[PDB]
């Protein structure tokens, strides 16, 4: 089992996995967020944002205000556990966090926070074994 995964948002607004499992043999952790498509950032950027379950919709909402150049994450977001940059067609982001600042019994959504993107790109993180 691996502390890194690999996933793709693509123009048809969808990720490609729905779940994330975190291993608790893992202190670090990675997703590498990928953009397949050909789309440009403005119209179909995408970013994974990583919050508790309860604090999402607050994450979005206070994220599109927040704007392209912040990456669609309010600056210094409390809630926000760690997210990538908006990407464009043929780009790649990645993001490395503590597994230490999951508490296993929490569940975790991750989503994506430019506009009126969570609706569909939106899954379940977990620590697993
Ligand atoms: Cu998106």
């Amino acid at each position: 089992a691996e502390c890194s995964v690999d996933i793709a948002g693509n123009d048809g607004m969808q990720f490609d996995k729905k779940e994330i499992t975190v291993s608790k043999s893992c202190k670090q952790f990675t997703v590498n967020l990928k953009h397949p498509g050909k789309l440009a950032k403005n119209v179909m950027g995408h970013n994974w944002v990583l919050t508790k379950q309860a604090d999402m919709q607050g994450a979005v909402n206070d994220g599109m205000a927040a704007g392209l150049d912040n990456n669609y994450v309010k600056k210094d977001d409390a809630r926000v556990i760690a997210h990538t940059k908006v990407i464009g067609g043929g780009e790649t982001d990645s993001v490395t966090f503590d597994v230490s600042k999951l508490a296993a019994g929490e569940d975790y959504a991750y989503f994506c926070s430019f506009p009126g993107h969570f609706a569909l790109m939106k899954g379940v993180l977990k620590l697993v074994d």
